[PDB]
């Protein structure tokens, strides 16, 4: 158990610069995420469905034309639920997964199972394809600056499948995918070939997305590991800011606002955060008022906020990665 | 497993008119049930005790005694405690047992075991006796219109014995009456003759009233698939109020804030909760003054928000069930 | 000049202990105020009208029937107004008039004028009967304590005439009563016989009430010239509650919270605050919410908020008075 | 006098139902609003230039090519400046206008003069080229309800001219046009030929625009004797969120929250205010992060609040006025 | 079982007189603690390093030294870990080991595991350095006036190793000391020799610190069962402050400021919270900013707070035992 594995408590970023942060706030397209990266996800897909492999097929042909090498994965895996044994598969995607360090970037690409209601179909479009889409139009416009990785650091994506519950919420039934995931990887050496150190060791800083979509958001800061993480967020959005490069945005209503919560969430996190990952849980309280609800629709998301969270977040991500 | 387990998402109120809401209002007495229901709860009565089959006895009684179709159960049963079993008694009393969906609503009978000091003897009038006589006030006043039973969808309340600690706050050592309550209703199939879903699948909102009866309570917006039903006191909070049907109260000194609440309280609808049942827990924050001492008694008791309660809790039953 | 114009800033009071608190507070009757000295306000009682003489006579009544030595000086003169010229009547009330410096409560004892409308009448009950009456009711449950007053200091009462505006509020139209008296006082020189002192540096502190008798008030902190009385206000507050002696009260309910106050609001204490008078000004911040309507009545005033100014404010005197 | 005079203090208004409420949102539109009404304003417009001429015309084109009778005047008159003797133009679009009682929108028209820097130019897109817009919209998408006017209340709207300093904003060099119709209307009796009663005792409300255009404000209420209204700007805005039917919007971001304000703002209103007439001062607390900077163009306007604050605003005026 | 038990719940404090209250601010010397109690905790001192032994020697010379009877312990042990069993000696000092009730004040004497790096190390001085000492120099600075016992009550304290985890947070890897002496003692019968109740039931209150030295901490009010005692510790805060006995201190930055918390902090309490033990958890929400890093230091120590805390605890401990 070398010394690497506590690099991460000293990380700490390359700030950009006005020039840098124009350069980025231009190459994010909102639109071609919307229709590209997003609309194909808005659709039912909860475990096991045919939705779930067209949206995990349509996630992994989006990353799979890109230029840097990302090595994905599949890992399906097995789980009983209180309607019995189905089968789930999780989506990872590395750069470098020799890389003994990497930022992680994941969300739930799963669908909550509904039943349809006026022949309407439940579809996430917050909970939670957007986050999926952000991700994924993270990769392609961090894309050239992303071959660079040819510190040792670098980047995973990870789509978790079952995040939701089937029936009736609860630890047997909820993140069936994330340990696993968690579970899996805790036990894995890393790098190859290591002798007491997991892939978690490896896991410098989880940044889990959920929930993202609905106007005016704001995220707390739930962990005090990861502050000084969430402090930068909230630098980086007071500079957009300031150059003019967020729209329809205002101050007063940040999305970062210094406020620590009490509670947890019970999210994808948790299986991370007890092995003593440190997480950076971008999900907005409260929730939106669509949650849960056939209105979780696209008709109800806000453009111009996810617009700035890419931004904020793909400018945030190089950053860690002095890139 | 059908499609019914899930109407319970969709269900939406009949809102009442003004006419109808003076018509509510003029509906309940806080002297009677101040003394009719209450009264005669205010003894200790922690269980096997003797105020615990007088309560017990009591409860029941002013039920019988009313027209709609309530049917009564007990459900004696047995538990390890720090003291050894001791044998504890719910009451259920049910409107139409068949119907597939129920609105809940919930309290705990008994009192807190508490040696005598200074000749003093704890009675939890807060915790929960004027709970207790909330609901009962409510079966009262809304009798006639309970008849019209007879959307399958009726009424039951549950009156839990054993909420509190006998020695010391533990899972091990409290909820007694709720966690096999629970349980065993998951474990029953409902309606009688099914093959897939639980008479919890059935529970539409369990709403749990605790800890009710100081003065400027302020309870808070716990969980957020009962957030909706949350914003519905709210909003007849604010239109009882504005009609002037109630009394001493301002909207700087409102019930129903828009304050959600970072952790949990551990209470009776842990137990069901978990099991998947939304939970509307009418407990506020922070906790009455007098909370566990022997100064927890009448005197400190603000009858003219209880009135208030009454109003709004029975408003909101009579909406839930388009009656 | 002399220096007892500064003995104002360095004046302690004589706080009381439990046992004092208890004989105050058992000491006012909220009923006996609520039909002897309240209920005979409840009119009409604008300037120059009928109940404006009823109401004149019915303070000097009650006052002169005190053992104290309450000297009683009408102040009656002539305002422009917009109807014309018109006669209003301070009323002033007076313990040791030649005491040198004086404590003074005030309130004005006139109600806005509106015409009938289907047949109802504006009385003003917060606006400001009900404080007239909490005087009325000090005097009265202090009157054995106010004897032993045959530092040279002493208590005064004002009841102001003409505080509200005739047609619509503005300088020229509006404080009638309280612009007089302020500046013939500036230019009464006290006591008899001084030289370049006016009774105006005899008012240590102008305690002014408005608005008074509505649920769940809250008076903010106005002025730094008195905070330090107002601190005082909720020191005995809290210790008033914490010994039981408050009804259908918390703390979380206060009514004194150290919170500050931006602008002002215009009332009888103007005159006086922009002549160097320290006033503590007792109106609510928001006003209630039945301002300025015929809803201003009996009905909707809060009994027990006003039992528990009462013996807020009965302390802070005798305090301020060391008896 | 009469009895008229104080109506305004009695009045309710109408309120809408859902599917009036929709008719609403789909009679507005606010690209038609941008276009058509409030690119034309975006120029340099302060007194004495092209651009007031230019502007003054602009608006009353699109008045007079509505279908209600209208009645456009233009008041000119001269003042004294820092600068000397300049002349203004208010603007006032009245219908009915022995309608002895008036609602009034009113915002302003000239824009701050400033040298041109930089190249660039003052063109004020809040301050307030899109109130005048916002007035413009709510005449023409409620046309054909506002001809039904052929209670004795109908609508007027005021463009007020000189509303900035000439050079430091005080009490000399601001306001022109606002401090000189409050005087000619004080003095200008109504109804034609009464003797008591000025164009003033026949507004019944001012509603003053100022400042509107930008993501996220927050109006305050800043007038206990038009909160009332306030209070119904709210509900509009609540009912017309709870139905679909605003862009970009939650309740947790709300436009018009129940906050008081301290001190006063001073605009176009204050020499309304102090005559009497009561206010519903529309400017937003804190001001735009834009204001008197160049910045303050059509770029940094967010359409979606615009539109949002277009439906609410017609609303309230229906409902005020019957319709 | 007995009665003895439940006398925690009804103990009321001997609360200090003004006179009282300057002995002992005079008598704590921030400049003594600093330099004898704190400076030598101030190494790299984890469980089984020789700073431990350096750190935990030193503890018992500085009560070793001290004309009170304590009663040190060694309860040394040994337990699993991510490394390998290691051994753990917690410190414990009691005055009465036979008096039934005790109040105990603890904190933890380990500094987390961290790998030297840039020739820095970790040492803890918030975490928890500063309460070591602020413990020690409550029993110098209280020695006389704890030798009057020889109420049936007295004083323990406990210096906990082990609290931090080696790796990685976690209900394995954590509180290691505690959840020993947490079950250790629900294990021991006492008073020696009594059949029904355990040195647990002699826990009359816990109270933690933690976290505890840096400036501006806020420390909320955790649990109801303790917040009577919270109340005290703002009381007390209040009069040493309105006494002038605090040092750059103002109320509008309060320590112990009545805001309740949501969710709940993992620390040494946990034990013997659900096993039913009183806790005041001082622990301040927010963490320190430096907190698990290299800079929690001496240099970044506010001595002037961690002097006004000494005073405030010295305190409460006095009239808790009624010295
Ligand atoms: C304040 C807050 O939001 N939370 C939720 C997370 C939890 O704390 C942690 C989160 C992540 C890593 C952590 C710890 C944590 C907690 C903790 C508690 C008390 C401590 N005293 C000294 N070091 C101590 C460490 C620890 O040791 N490592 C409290
Ligand atoms: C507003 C707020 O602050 N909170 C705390 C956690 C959450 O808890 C729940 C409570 C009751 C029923 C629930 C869930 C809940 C939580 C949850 C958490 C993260 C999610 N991401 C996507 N769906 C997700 C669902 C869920 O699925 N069903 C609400
Ligand atoms: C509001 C809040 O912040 N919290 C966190 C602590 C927790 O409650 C306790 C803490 C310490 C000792 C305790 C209990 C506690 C909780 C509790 C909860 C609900 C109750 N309803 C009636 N008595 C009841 C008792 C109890 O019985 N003994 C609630
Ligand atoms: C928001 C807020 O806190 N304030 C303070 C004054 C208030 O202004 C008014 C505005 C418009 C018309 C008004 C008054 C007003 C004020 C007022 C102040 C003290 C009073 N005491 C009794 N009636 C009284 C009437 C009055 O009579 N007519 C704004
Ligand atoms: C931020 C805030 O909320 N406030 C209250 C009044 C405002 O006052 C000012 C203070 C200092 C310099 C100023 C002005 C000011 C006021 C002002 C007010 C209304 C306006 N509408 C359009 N431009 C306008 C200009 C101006 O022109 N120069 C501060």
């Amino acid at each position: 158990a070398s010394a690497w594995p506590e690099e991460k408590n000293y990380h700490q970023p390359a700030i950009l610069n006005s020039s840098a942060l124009r350069q980025i706030a231009e190459g994010t397209s909102i639109s071609e995420m919307w229709q590209n990266d997003l609309q194909p996800l808005l659709i039912e897909r909860y475990p096991g469905s045919p939705g779930s492999y067209a949206a995990r097929q349509h996630i992994m042909q989006r990353i799979q034309r890109l230029q840097a090498d990302w090595v994905l994965e599949i890992d399906t895996f097995l789980s009983q639920t209180p309607y019995g044994y189905r089968s789930f598969s999780n989506i990872i995607s590395t750069l470098n997964p020799t890389a003994k360090r990497h930022l992680v970037l994941a969300c739930h690409y799963d669908s909550k199972y509904f039943s349809h209601w006026n022949n309407r179909v439940f579809v996430g479009a917050t909970d939670s394809a957007v986050p999926c889409a952000m991700m994924l139009e993270l990769a392609r416009a961090l894309d050239k600056k992303l071959l660079s990785l040819k510190p040792d650091l670098s980047l995973q994506l990870i789509f978790f499948d079952g995040e939701e519950a089937f029936l009736h919420w609860s630890p047997q039934d909820s993140l069936y995918g994330s340990r696993h995931l968690a579970a899996k990887m805790a036990s894995t050496p890393h790098p190859p070939g290591a002798r007491g150190t997991s892939q978690l060791h490896g896991m410098d800083l989880l940044v889990l997305l959920d929930l993202i979509g609905a106007p005016n958001p704001t995220f707390p800061n739930f962990f005090p590991n990861s502050a000084r993480w969430f402090e930068r967020l909230q630098a980086i959005e007071h500079e957009l800011h300031e150059l003019g490069l967020l729209k329809d945005h205002s101050l007063e209503g940040r999305y970062f606002q210094n406020y620590s919560y009490g509670g947890v969430i019970q999210d994808d996190h948790i299986p991370f955060l007890r092995r003593g990952v440190p997480v950076l849980h971008l999900i907005p309280s409260p929730f939106p008022e669509v949650w849960h609800t056939m209105d979780d629709n696209e008709e109800n998301l806000d453009e111009s906020t996810i617009d700035n969270l890419n931004k904020i977040l793909q400018v945030f991500v190089l950053e860690y990665l002095h890139l």
